[PDB]
């Protein structure tokens, strides 16, 4: 589990969004596994605006943050998980590392701020849903 709190926005994995999230919906995209809902209190996170390919991610199934190199966001085939069938996911970055389903929502961060959240795992990789293209998160 986990979310990004930027401005008056909450960014979660679409597959983990709550009824309150859907009732306060700003934007969602199944192909990206992302949903954004509105918040009453302002958040503590800053979104990265960059093309970094190195950063650090939180792995809840290890209680650890790991430094990783990761691919640029792309359209990637993802094998079946407990929460999605085998499918193509867009805006997905991959790194070598540990990811189980409950790790979804862990933050990946670079020197510029939050890059994205854990969205995929298995076969010794961790996949992250990028948010650095979502410039509207920074205003309004
Ligand atoms: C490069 N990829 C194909 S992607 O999925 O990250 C992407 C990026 C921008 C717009 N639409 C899709
Ligand atoms: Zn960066």
């Amino acid at each position: 589990s986990g979310a990004i709190y930027v401005g008056n926005y909450r960014v979660v994995n679409r597959h983990l969004a709550t009824h309150n999230d859907w009732a306060n919906l700003v934007w969602e995209d199944s192909s990206r596994d992302l949903l954004v809902s509105s918040t009453t209190a302002q958040g503590c996170d800053t979104i990265a605006r960059c093309d970094c390919q190195t950063g650090v991610y939180y792995c809840s199934s290890r209680r650890k943050h790991y430094p990783v190199s990761f691919s640029k966001p792309s359209l990637i085939f993802v094998e079946a998980s407990e929460y999605y069938p085998a499918r193509y996911q867009s805006h997905l970055m991959l790194a070598v590392g540990h990811s189980e389903p409950g790790d979804c929502g862990g933050i990946l961060r670079c020197q510029h701020g939050v890059v994205g959240i854990v969205s995929t795992g298995g076969n010794g990789l961790v996949g992250f849903a990028d948010v650095r293209d979502l410039l509207w998160l920074d205003e309004e």
